């Protein structure tokens, strides 16, 4: 679930950015899907979105999937292996997690009008 994206977010940045940060970013960040990707972050968002829905087709709930993980300190790594529906939206959330924190924030794409630059 959610809870533990925003756990597996701070995992991987290390406290430096909040989860609040990256839910109104660009054109996909926030899972309404439009437009160009305008950033790399965006990217990250939109990898997301297609990869939860993957999981949905796979019979997989994102949203009722509660996963097992360990936050390292490196960053955040998934331990299922049999539940393969648990390790799947894990994944999903795992790459994510380490894109947000890879990739470059602009502060000048949070929050802009997805109806004028998401078409």
């Amino acid at each position: 679930n959610l809870v533990q994206f925003s756990y597996l977010i701070q995992c991987a940045n290390h406290g430096r950015r909040p989860t609040r940060h990256y839910m109104d970013y660009g054109c996909y960040c926030g899972w309404g899907g439009s437009g160009t990707p305008v950033d790399e972050l965006d990217r990250c968002c939109k990898i997301h979105d297609d990869c939860y829905s993957d999981a949905e087709k796979k019979g997989c709930s994102p949203k009722m999937s509660a996963y097992d993980y360990y936050c390292g300190e490196n960053g955040p790594y998934c331990r299922n292996i049999k539940k393969k529906c648990l390790r799947f939206v894990c994944d999903c959330d795992v790459e994510a997690a380490f894109c947000f924190a890879k990739a470059p924030y602009n502060n000048a794409n949070w929050n802009i009008d997805t109806k004028k630059r998401c078409q």
